[PDB]
């Protein structure tokens, strides 16, 4: 299962088909558990703002390697669906929002990621939480395509990556959880709209 | 064998008036583990022989399928103009459905909201030995104008009554596992008629010409 | 504009990147007052009333006439129009509302693919200023960021997807009002939707 | 902790920043459990079960306690406690629910302003898994993007805002559930409440 | 004088089936221009002796107010128990309104949701001559599980029914000049009682002292 | 009726109290008018960005003197508010939306400006369209309140100036009209939120 098929034969078709993709199993167990300890270490140190205890990495902030090497890492496989995927042209990202989400009977209403036209045209998750059974602590995504007689819950399991368009096509509510869980997002320009965003500025 | 069936005491005594209180109506061992297991084989055969399929009850490897669906017809029979201001005349043929463990779930809906004749949906669920609590599965119904909502689970051996209008929105949480049901839907005799006539069946239609003489 | 520039050239495109068109000065003044005199008179012969037309009765030649223009639009559009391949058509609903206070409530067409998927309209209301006796058509085209009110011009054509994609209610008339409805079913769709009947 | 601390330096925040507060161990296993037995008696003298209790009443002494020890609570918050002058109480509402397999729709408990403005529950059931028999209050506090899931564990104790700042729904349980509620009115509202009946 | 009120024949052979049907009954000229101009000094009369009042009809300069109530009783009364199931024992005071013309409107709402023991909602518009195409103001209603929906005017000495319940949800368009109408709602027997019982009329009640025995 | 205290005495506490201020006869007739020609000016000549035509102006824009007027005139009456606005710290403001909105039986379908939290915390709309008939003409702004029991049709009435809360608070949809209608919004930003914002980028 080689890195530029996993685009163009998985992502593309089956983004392009539902719009939503679920990929298990991205980085495997030790490549992953390592981001897993990588993550909790910042929830120490500091210096993360905004409970609801979120954020950002650049990727090569200081020790977090790993955490860049998952970022640059979904970087190739959104390179690898240019033009492929609907009429976006992708260029940039966000920096990671790696987020600790509380998990103390919390959850979070529908609502969708993208609805103005910011720019964010493709949610990337990446799940980290070691053996996190949902079926007991709970925590999961739930998805309602616009226009579609089904909705689908996505479950935050070890090492997943989710892919889904964030404008209005793709509202979304999160069952709340009872544990301590931690979870990457990334969002994906489309060159145009990330423009057009901007004339607002100054 | 068969576990019997007092269709009339049930239909009267019981169903009856559960449809008019609640419009829900639950019957749970409806046909006995021998008779379920054997219609579960027969619908997991079809799988071979999100799907779905409709069965009219006389075909091949569909005996017990068919039972069910005369047991079904045998309960609503001794019904009579008792249940609701109905009178069932007919019905849909069975549709037995295959629904996927992909945790995947049912947006809310209603079964029938344009008025298309249906007026009692009437489910099976023949998922041997099925915990709702480990795959989920529920189906959530919304009985409208009621303080109070109910999930009920497809246990094996489980038949389901609601009315299909706006009465009984219902959900569908998404199941974990592969998961077996078939579905009928009654139909009112006055309804079904104006909907025929109002081409809510798609039965009816005009046929379009390829051309047209000009002028 | 010739049946196909129409068809090709506006409806189609149209159609397809909102579901939604309005075509005005359908048949002109000239036979729209016919189609609508026939109506008219057709509904002498206060609920919301409704008549089925073949085209072929009498007393209902331009009606018919009406359709089968409408069927050219619909053969030009063939295979074009959207993913649909439409081979039906129902019967033209002629339907006189009563103008009393009352609107429709929001509601979508074809909810459980029963096969129809193109409403399409033709209004008759001579001068009917829509500011002054409303009865206005309102449509929320899903997913767009935007909704429209179409008026009951006389000689309106008006055409719109028939599933989800096209909920809308009627505003309220304070005036008799006329109008003509068709839908056109998908061949697959309708042929579907027959399966679940017994022989 | 002792009432004072837990009023003013927990609950009266908690509930101006939330309009939610959550109170675990309110009386400890030893007096929850005597609440306990004392409700469980007193509904053996499907559907969901409620009895209004007033605290002096036989065998309900422990349950008068408790509804006691919710006044004090609510003494300390006199005036700091959202803009509400409260003044009033009602009837401990002891409720045993079915467990069968029905949760309650989503709603508000005061939408006309009867007067009731502080939701006070307290829980009974012992070990009582929500995982496993549910029952949980799902609580959607209007404007916040969050919403909360409030488990009914035994010797807890929830305050909430009853206008249509917290809509919330009840999960449906599968096993036997216990427990009781009381709403505190505000001066002015219940008072402004009564106005509209005749003498 | 006031216009003829044949309470028991409007009571009987058309108020009682048209809110059995429909759930909403309009009756218009209900008292005449004589009356209903009176009711109009009458109540822009209390503006000085969205603001609000209740009246019971005997204060001093609501004579007219008290006839106008007297009347809704007359028509109630000959329903007897065929107005739905409901047994109407009592109702409440007269809700005399003044809205502003600020271009406000009124959300969607229920006037009964939690079940309080109102069950008819009756409500009278005194504003002489008002175009409702000009002002607005509308009455917008839409009766539960229906095709249809309805803008009521507030036309000058119109009288409204309608269920309080779930049945009949409104919305009420923005005004762009002051409004003037009187309210009144009839109760259900049983349900104020479950009602009181259960506290939703705020009219019970426990004291809470300010201070108890230490221990 | 000065600037300030506008501003202090009528702006400020009917804002804390609704969250929606009106405010009639902004900068008069001839002043007024005076826009209104200025903006059809730029209907024409091009560059207009974006059916939905709309365009982005800074004020020093050639010849829009008078737009530029509207804009550094609200300005003041917003800086006239520091901190009295709820507890936004209000700092810089987008720039003018000047918009053409087509009239052709178009509506827009009820949405709220802010709810992400981008930055935009109190919406200020100009309306131009000289002796605008909203009674025939149409295309009324209706906004519901969030948790409140009334809602609230304001029309375009020329020389209006209309101030209310981007976010959650204020979701709001806009009648349909039936013909042509000019408007110009702005925007102005919580300095923290805005700051906050900013995390996501690089
Ligand atoms: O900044 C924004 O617009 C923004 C940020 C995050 C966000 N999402 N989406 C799904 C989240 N989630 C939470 C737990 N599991 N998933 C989550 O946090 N949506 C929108
Ligand atoms: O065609 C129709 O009208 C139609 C189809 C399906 C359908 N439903 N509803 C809930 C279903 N379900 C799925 C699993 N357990 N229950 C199910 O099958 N209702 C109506
Ligand atoms: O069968 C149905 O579901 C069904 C039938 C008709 C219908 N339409 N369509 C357009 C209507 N209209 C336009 C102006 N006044 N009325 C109208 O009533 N919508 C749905
Ligand atoms: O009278 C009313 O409107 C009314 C009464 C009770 C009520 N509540 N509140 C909390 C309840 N609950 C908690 C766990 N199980 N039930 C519950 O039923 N909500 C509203
Ligand atoms: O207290 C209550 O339950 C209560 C109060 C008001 C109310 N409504 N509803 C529509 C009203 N209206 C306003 C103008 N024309 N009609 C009006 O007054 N309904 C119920
Ligand atoms: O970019 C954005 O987020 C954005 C822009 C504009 C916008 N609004 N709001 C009210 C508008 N309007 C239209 C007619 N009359 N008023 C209008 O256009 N809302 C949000
Ligand atoms: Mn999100
Ligand atoms: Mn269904
Ligand atoms: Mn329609
Ligand atoms: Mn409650
Ligand atoms: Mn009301
Ligand atoms: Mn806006």
């Amino acid at each position: 299962l080689p890195a530029l098929k996993l685009a163009l034969e998985y992502i593309v078709p089956c983004m392009n088909k539902h719009g939503i993709c679920v990929v298990d199993d991205f980085l495997g167990k030790e490549t992953g558990q390592q981001i897993g300890d990588e993550v909790r270490a910042l929830h120490d140190t500091g210096k993360f703002t905004d409970g609801d205890k979120i954020t950002w990495i650049e990727g090569k902030e200081p020790g977090c390697e790993t955490i860049g090497l998952l970022m640059s890492s979904m970087d190739d496989l959104i390179r690898h669906c240019n033009g492929k995927l609907g009429s976006y042209k992708i260029n940039g990202r966000t920096k990671a929002m790696v987020a600790c989400y509380p998990g103390n009977g919390t959850g979070y209403v529908r609502h969708v990621d993208n609805p103005n036209g910011d720019g964010r045209c493709v949610t990337c998750i990446y799940y980290l939480n070691k053996d996190w059974d949902a079926k007991v602590s709970g925590g999961i995504l739930r998805i309602f395509p616009e226009g579609k007689a089904q909705f689908a819950d996505i479950e935050p399991k070890f090492d997943r990556l989710l892919f889904f368009w964030s404008d209005r096509r793709n509202p979304h509510e999160v069952q709340p959880a009872y544990a301590t869980r931690y979870a990457i997002t990334v969002w994906y320009f489309d060159a145009d709209e990330r423009a057009r965003a901007k004339v607002k500025y100054l």
